[PDB]
């Protein structure tokens, strides 16, 4: 007990903080920098609330780290500013919960609280018992008579190691009566789909949190964009609630699951809904152009038919699951006018033959067109046509970047100006000269090894 340490905080450092990771169930650790004011204010509360736990004799221990001093620990931790509060359970550098409430002693002490202690709650009654069930979509209960058997202690040690679920343990036979169990077991409560599950074989944490693992989540989900981080192969049905034979369809989209599971995840998205349009939009549909069915992994793919069934979406699965299918780029229409003027309309199914053609020296402006800077270069680029309409090999283009994607080259800012000669490895150059067509037609006839 003789440890380096500030008003009750410990001070860590990078020789230390797996020494205090590991004589430490539940460590607090605050990432601070010196001069940072924010981290001024909360130190003498952070040592007011390490205090107190201190005269209650609680064995949380919070510790603290000078970036500045350390600065390799900030890195390995993904310290994004400060000040930076990280709980740590068990030493478990993989699991680690920031902490992210009230920087006033009273908050941070109370939120220590209600996450410290044993993993697995015990149930003396049916109250507690189906009270921990209710409590969250997923709960885990452990029934052992012998609270001492290996069975419970390996049940003990998986509750430990999963945080984003309640776990729950009890020796009372009125309870294992009530939940259907003459023995000892595990069961895995869920409110969704069969809403049970009941573990079997060996009880160990291996086999446990293996259990867990393949019985959380739902056949198909919900999709919501808060869900989006912890969603994100998956395949992705827009399924409107206005649409006939809803049920049924999302009854086929969920057999069609029970093929997959643990391979692909099967999401389902409400079309007729508002708040789906970020990612409705991300894929390039519409309301109208719904029901529709997307899988991606970014790869992203695209069924052949437009129905239904549990056979064919599950053979779309398998058919994306040994090429078969070609990945989906997103193209516009590409107008039978394209190449009928001076400067020719490329979308993402010619661009490719045409940008890319081996005794062609193409010259495409990737655009955009709320851009200013693409609406000033209109007039020069169509007269750049004009002057090469009849040209041998020059082909003048432009394409919208927005509406259309291609896997050769990338562009996120407009204009950009980009130049493919004719030959066969494919090789592309930039141009970042003057924009006038003095500097376009000097660029051109000079093969491109002068300019930009």
């Amino acid at each position: 007990d003789a440890p380096e340490e500030e008003d009750h905080v410990l001070v860590l450092r990078k020789s230390n903080f797996a020494e205090a990771l590991a004589a430490h169930k539940y460590l607090l650790v605050e990432f601070y920098a010196p001069w940072c004011g924010h981290c001024k204010a909360l130190a003498p509360e952070y040592a007011k609330a390490a205090g107190k736990l201190k005269a209650e004799g609680s064995e949380i221990r919070l510790a603290k780290v000078d970036a500045t001093e350390e600065s390799d620990l900030a890195q390995q931790y993904g310290v994004r500013g400060y000040p930076t509060i990280k709980f740590f359970r068990n030493g478990d550098t993989a699991s680690p919960k920031e902490y992210t409430a009230g920087r006033e002693a009273d908050d941070i002490v109370n939120w220590l609280k209600k996450r410290t202690g044993p993993a697995a709650t015990t149930l003396p009654d049916g109250a507690a018992a189906e009270s921990l069930v209710e409590s969250s979509e997923v709960a885990v209960i452990g029934f052992f008579k012998d609270v001492e058997s290996d069975s419970a202690k390996q049940f003990l040690q998986a509750a430990e190691a999963i945080d984003d679920i309640p776990f729950g343990i009890t020796s009372n036979s009125d309870v294992f009566s009530k939940y259907q169990l003459d023995k000892d077991g595990v069961v895995l409560f869920k409110k969704f789909d069969e809403g049970r599950n009941n573990f079997e074989g060996e009880v160990t944490k291996e086999n446990l949190l293996d259990f867990i693992k393949h019985n959380q989540l739902p056949l198909v989900i919900e999709f919501t964009e808060q869900t989006a981080p912890k969603i994100f192969t998956h395949i992705l049905l827009f399924l409107p609630k206005s649409v006939s034979d809803y049920d049924g369809k999302l009854s086929n989209f969920k057999t069609a699951a029970e093929s997959f599971k643990g391979k692909i995840l099967f999401i389902f998205i409400d079309s007729d809904h508002t708040d789906n349009q970020r990612i409705l939009e991300f894929f390039g549909l519409k309301k109208e152009e719904c029901p529709a069915v997307r899988l991606i992994t970014m790869t992203k793919y695209k069924p052949e038919s437009e129905e239904l069934t549990a056979e064919r979406i599950t053979e779309f699965c398998h058919r994306f699951l040994e090429g078969k299918i070609k990945p989906h780029l997103m193209s516009q229409e590409l107008p039978e006018d394209w190449d009928k003027q001076p400067v020719k309309v490329l979308v993402g199914k010619n661009f490719e033959d045409v940008a890319f053609d081996e005794k062609k020296n193409v010259f495409v402006e990737f655009y955009a067109p709320w851009c200013g800077h693409c609406k000033q270069l209109a007039p020069i680029w169509d007269k750049l046509g004009e002057t090469y309409k009849d040209h041998e090999n020059i082909v003048i283009a432009k394409m919208d970047s927005t509406a259309n994607e291609v896997e050769a080259v990338k562009v996120h800012s407009f204009p950009t100006l980009k130049f493919f000669p004719a030959s066969a490895d494919r090789t592309v150059i930039d141009y970042n000269g003057e924009r006038t067509l003095d500097g376009f037609k000097k660029f051109l006839e000079s093969g491109g090894q002068d300019g930009a």
